[PDB]
Formats: C-alpha cells, structure tokens, sequence
C-alpha cells in the first residue's frame, strides 16, 4: 500500500546505451522490494551522446533520429526506451518522466540579437547598453525534420543567454531586446530575477512557446504512456507557466498524471510560496530535508535529533513532499554537493521511509553504488527498510524526537496489513534504548530487528510499551515478524 519511488540514474552512469536495457530486466526485481514507481533519466536527445539528458536539445528525439553525433541518447534508443516503459507496466510500476522547459542548449546555429548585459547578482539591473550579440538561438532539427513536430526555435523564443559567440566573454548574462521581452515573472528571487539559469532560457511569455510546450507535453505523455512528471528547475521558470502546464497536460490526457517539482533551495518559505502560487496542484521535492540530513551527518553527533524535520516541507506540508535522501546533483563532485555520509544514510532512509508522510525516492547511486567516486551499493541496508515501508509502517503514528541523539517514532499498524506496526529508533551518537507506545493490542508480541543490527527481542508489555534499543549512530526498525 505504502509507495516508494525511485530516481533510477545517477550522474556518473557510463555512456553505454544500455540503461533503458538494463531498467528493463530490473523491473521486476524493483517491484518486489517495495518500487511502487520509476523516475526515469531526461528520454531526449542533449548536447551530445554523453550529455545526462539536461542539456536539453531536442525534446522529440528519444534517441530516435541521427542529431548531434548519435541517434541513441546517453541512456539507449527510443524502442528500447519503450521497450523499459511496457516492462514497467507489465511489473504494475508507474513511470515519471523528468521534464526540462527552462532552457534549450546545443543550438544548430547562432543568430545576431540586440541585447543588454544584466547584473549575475540582480538580473534586474541593466549593466550595458544595447548592443548586437551571436547567440546559440537556433534549432532546426537537421535529424528529424518535422517528425513529431514541425516547430523551429528562433532567438525571439528566449529570454537570453549567457555566451556572444562574438566576443566569448566570461560571467556575463544577456537580456534579449524587443517588442515584449523581459525576464519572466513570477519566477524565484534570488540574484534579484532568477529567470536565467543556463543555456538559452525559454521565454515563457511568448504565446507560440507556451503552447508549443503544453503540445509536448501531451505528445511526451502519450507517446510514452507516462503516469507522472519529474519538473527540473521550476525556480527557474514562470508559476503559472508551470502550474498551468501540469492542468494542461492532465486535461487533454484525462490522466490525472502526479507531478513532482525540483524547486532546489534550502528555505521552506520560498517553497511554500511556490506551492501556494500553483495552487498546490503538484508536489515538491523536500530540499530542506535533504540539507538536514545531509548536516546531521557532517555532524559527528552534535546535530539535535529533536530538530531533524524542522524546516522541512514534509513537516509543514505532509502531502505535497517528496522526500529524497540524495540526488544526482548532491552525490560527489556535482554542481550541488552535499552527499549524505554513508554511516548516517541508513537513518535518512528510515526517516523518509518509514514515517507515515511525505512521498519517498531512493537514489539509485545510493542503492546500486556509484563506482567512479568510491560510494558502495547500499541497496543491502535499504531493503530492510524498504521492507518495513511495505509490510509494516502502516497506522497512527507515535513521535519520540525527544533526545538529541536517541529519537524514535511508533507505527500501531491497522487490518489492512497483517502484523503490521513497528517502532524505529536511531542515534547519530552513543546507543541506547527508549521506551515506547506500540499499542495495548501487541501485549505480549516478541518483536525483533528487521534491519538486523540488533539481535535480541523485545517484548511488548501488558500496557503495550516496549524497551526499544539500538546501536551507537545507527537505526534499529522493531517488528513483530
Ligand atoms: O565537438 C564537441 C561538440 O561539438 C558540437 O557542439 C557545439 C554545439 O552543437 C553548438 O550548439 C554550440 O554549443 C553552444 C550552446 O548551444 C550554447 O547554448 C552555449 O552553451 C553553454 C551554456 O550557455 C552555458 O550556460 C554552459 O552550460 C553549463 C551550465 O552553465 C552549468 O551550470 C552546467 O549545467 C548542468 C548542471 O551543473 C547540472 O546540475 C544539470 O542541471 O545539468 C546542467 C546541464 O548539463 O553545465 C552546463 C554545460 O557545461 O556551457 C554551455 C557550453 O557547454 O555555448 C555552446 C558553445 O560554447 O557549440 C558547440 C561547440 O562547437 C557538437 O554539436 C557536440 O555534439 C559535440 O559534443
Ligand atoms: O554557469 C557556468 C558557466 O557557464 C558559461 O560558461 C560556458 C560558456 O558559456 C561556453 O561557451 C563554454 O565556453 C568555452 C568557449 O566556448 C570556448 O571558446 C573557450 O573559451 C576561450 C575563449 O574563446 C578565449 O577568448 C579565451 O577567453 O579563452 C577561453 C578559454 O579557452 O573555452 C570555453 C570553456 O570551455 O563553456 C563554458 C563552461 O561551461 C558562462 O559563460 C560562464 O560565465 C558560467 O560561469
Ligand atoms: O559502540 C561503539 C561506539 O559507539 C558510539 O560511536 C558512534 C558515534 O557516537 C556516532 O556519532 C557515529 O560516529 C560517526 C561520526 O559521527 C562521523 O563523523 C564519522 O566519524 O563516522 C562515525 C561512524 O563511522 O557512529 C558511532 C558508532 O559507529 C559511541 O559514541 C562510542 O563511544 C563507541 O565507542
Ligand atoms: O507510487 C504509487 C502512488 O503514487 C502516488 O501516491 C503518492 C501521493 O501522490 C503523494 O502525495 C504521497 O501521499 C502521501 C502523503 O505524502 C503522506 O503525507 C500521507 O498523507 O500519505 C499519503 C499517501 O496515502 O505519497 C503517495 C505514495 O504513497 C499517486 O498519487 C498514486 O496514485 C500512486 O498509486
Ligand atoms: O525580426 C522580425 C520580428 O521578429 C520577431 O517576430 C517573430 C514572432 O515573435 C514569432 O511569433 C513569429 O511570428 O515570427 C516572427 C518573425 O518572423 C519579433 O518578435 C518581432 O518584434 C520582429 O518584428
Ligand atoms: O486553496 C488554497 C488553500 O491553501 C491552503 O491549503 C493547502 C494546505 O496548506 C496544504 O498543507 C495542503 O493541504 O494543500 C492545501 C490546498 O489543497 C490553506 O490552508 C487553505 O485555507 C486554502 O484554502
Ligand atoms: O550554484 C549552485 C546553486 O547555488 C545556490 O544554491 C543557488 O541558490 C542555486 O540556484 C544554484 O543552482
Ligand atoms: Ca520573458
Ligand atoms: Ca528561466
Ligand atoms: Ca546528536
Ligand atoms: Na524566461
């Protein structure tokens, strides 16, 4: 019943064309640990065959037609793409498809524009006059043609960029000049308009553009036959553009498709702006959560326990957070470094699953291992846990973040799933125990440790209170199995 996720990629996977192959003969492994859905790489054609998909240059070409120096994307081919899909349906998994609308990069050509050099720091402040720039605004498709779609990319579809191939100058963002261009709004405000990010950013408030998008949107969903969304950068891109794509999409699908958005920055407040500005129609990525565990392990044992979720958007707003541990830009050497330490992982993942909010991912470089930076599979301490997820964190649950080293939480468990209820309890420092409320019905129930650090039992009393122990920095998940 509980549903798990997970981000099947890593930055670092080889360049063999052979993920959509190898996500295929796993899905029904996957299935059988508790992976209820997949969120899949970028399924498009980037910059370049090795490119992870966000250097996003065509979004109709899933490793179908011969663009950029290959016809398969990093990932494999479009067939083999669709043949991962039909084997994740036929496994009862859902699919998410990542969705990148901020920007286009690896143009066919470069066009002469009338621009102003903007402020990196307050892309509201003008640094220049207008002048004519070569930017990397065209895309014609030279592979495709008009397969799928005949829509061409011109530089009045962007808002600017960030290179003149005229005069390659270092550190400069340029603002296009003409009739209705302008950063968008309503958009993140750091750097005082954080509208351009990377690349060509994607005006938003051009009407061919908008409705371009949504087309593709549709023509993505069912060409793919996708259950849901993963959104890059959505601090990046007009509220509205995207509050009004996902109703687009869910309209002329009939498919009331889930959508999670990867709005990074670490301040709920600027979140729940985002959420309440989209009207709360999708979900969010828990970045705040993430940057919390990510402290407590850096910590040696001197973050307070009791102040894990604060912060957090699953604690604020249980239904709209997808938690995640790590991701492909927090894992080692990427752009956002800020990698759970490997000792701490095991109590980030039994905090995101085995509580009853939030929706939780697994990292597929923390499960399977990232062997071009020294990170082993982990996936030996995350079933465990993933097991409980499915078999027994079910019913009320019981909060015991009251120690800043020792805190634990209860599940009582309800009919729906048999000896279902368990009591998870972990310290970032020294061991110890905690009593703790189960429920008066698991009198005399001898449960045990399914993660298997602990080997003792623990025996439920009359009064339905157990002693629940653990290890020094590690997680015990007490069960009556
Ligand atoms: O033989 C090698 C190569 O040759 C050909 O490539 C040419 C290409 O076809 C042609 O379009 C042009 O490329 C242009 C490009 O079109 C322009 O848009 C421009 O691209 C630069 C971009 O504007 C910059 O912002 C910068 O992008 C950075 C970001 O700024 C970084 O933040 C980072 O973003 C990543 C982030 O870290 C991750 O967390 C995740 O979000 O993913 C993000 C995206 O990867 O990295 C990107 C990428 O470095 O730099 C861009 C340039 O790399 O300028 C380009 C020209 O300099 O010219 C190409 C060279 O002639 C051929 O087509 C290729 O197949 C072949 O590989
Ligand atoms: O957000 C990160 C950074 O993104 C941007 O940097 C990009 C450029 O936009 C790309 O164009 C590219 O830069 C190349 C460049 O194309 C190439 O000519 C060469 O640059 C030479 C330059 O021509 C020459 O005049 C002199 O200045 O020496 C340069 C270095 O040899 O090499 C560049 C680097 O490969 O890639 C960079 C990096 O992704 C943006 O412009 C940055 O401000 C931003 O920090
Ligand atoms: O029982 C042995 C040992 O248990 C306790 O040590 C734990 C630490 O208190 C706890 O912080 C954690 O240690 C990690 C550090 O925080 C981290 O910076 C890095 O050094 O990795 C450590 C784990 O590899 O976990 C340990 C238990 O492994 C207790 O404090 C000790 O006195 C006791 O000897
Ligand atoms: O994975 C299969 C399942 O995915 C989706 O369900 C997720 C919800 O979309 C998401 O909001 C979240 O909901 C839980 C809340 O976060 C949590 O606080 C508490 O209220 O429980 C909710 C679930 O009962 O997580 C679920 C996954 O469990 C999708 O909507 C389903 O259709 C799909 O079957
Ligand atoms: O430079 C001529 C013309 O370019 C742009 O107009 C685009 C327009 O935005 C597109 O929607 C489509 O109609 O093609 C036009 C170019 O043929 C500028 O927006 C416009 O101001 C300018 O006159
Ligand atoms: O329609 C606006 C609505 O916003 C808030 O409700 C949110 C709530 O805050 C979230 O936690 C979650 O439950 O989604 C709700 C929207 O469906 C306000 O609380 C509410 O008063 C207001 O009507
Ligand atoms: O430079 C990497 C990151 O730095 C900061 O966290 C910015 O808020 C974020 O937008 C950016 O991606
Ligand atoms: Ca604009
Ligand atoms: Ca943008
Ligand atoms: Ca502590
Ligand atoms: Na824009």
């Amino acid at each position: 019943t509980n549903g798990t996720m997970m981000q099947y990629f890593e930055w670092y996977l080889p360049n063999d064309g052979n993920h959509w192959n190898r996500l295929n003969s796993d899905a029904s492994n996957l299935k059988s640990k508790g992976i209820t859905a997949v969120w899949i790489p970028p399924a498009w054609k980037g910059a370049s065959q090795n490119d992870v998909g966000y250097g996003a240059y065509d979004l109709y070409d899933l490793g179908e037609f011969n663009q950029k120096g290959t016809v398969r994307t990093k990932y494999g081919t479009r067939s083999q793409l669709q043949a991962a899909v039909t084997s994740l349906k036929n496994n009862g998994i859902q699919v998410y498809g990542d969705v990148v609308m901020n920007h286009k990069g690896g143009a066919d050509a470069t066009e002469m524009v009338r621009a102003v050099e903007v402020n990196p720091n307050n892309r509201n402040q003008e640094v220049t006059g207008e002048y004519t720039i070569e930017a990397w605004t065209r895309f014609d498709f030279p592979g495709r043609g008009n397969t799928h779609s005949s829509f061409k990319w011109r530089w009045y579809h962007f808002d600017g960029v960030d290179w003149d191939q005229s005069r390659r100058l270092n550190n400069r963002i340029y603002k296009f000049r003409g009739h209705g261009k302008a950063w968008d709004w309503e958009v993140d405000t750091e750097n005082g308009n954080y509208d351009y990010l990377m690349y060509a950013d994607i005006d938003m408030d051009h009407p061919e553009v908008v409705n371009e998008l949504r087309n593709w949107g549709v023509w993505y969903t069912n060409t793919l036959g996708l259950d849901g969304f993963r959104i890059d950068a959505v601090k990046h891109i007009k509220y509205s553009f995207t509050r009004d794509w996902i109703n687009h999409v869910r309209s002329a699908t009939g498919k009331n498709m889930f959508a999670v958005a990867e709005f990074w920055k670490n301040d709920l407040g600027a979140i729940e702006n985002y959420l309440q500005k989209t009207n709360w129609n999708h979900s969010v990525f828990d970045v705040p959560l993430h940057y919390n565990l990510y402290n407590a392990s850096k910590s040696g044992g001197n973050y307070d326990m009791r102040n894990i979720f604060n912060g957090t958007v699953v604690q604020r707003h249980p239904s709209h957070a997808v938690t995640f541990v790590d991701n492909h830009d927090s894992q080692p050497e990427e752009a956002l470094e800020s990698f759970v330490e490997e000792w701490f992982k095991p109590l980030a993942y039994a905090l995101t699953l085995t509580r009853e909010q939030g929706y939780p991912s697994v990292f597929y470089g923390d499960y399977y291992g990232i062997p071009t930076h020294g990170v082993p599979a982990m996936r030996s301490k995350i079933d465990p846990i993933l097991e409980a997820r499915q078999k027994y964190a079910y019913g009320k649950q019981n909060d015991y973040l009251d120690h800043h080293n020792i805190i634990g939480w209860t599940r009582e468990g309800n009919t729906a799933h048999p000896n279902s209820g368990l009591a998870t309890i972990m310290s970032d420092g020294a061991g110890g125990s905690k009593w703790m409320f189960v429920g008066r019905n698991k009198a005399g129930q001898v449960w045990s440790d399914i993660t298997g650090n602990r080997t003792g039992t623990v025996t439920i009393n009359a009064d339905g209170w157990g002693n629940f122990s653990v290890n020094g920095g590690s997680v015990s998940i007490w069960v009556n199995k």
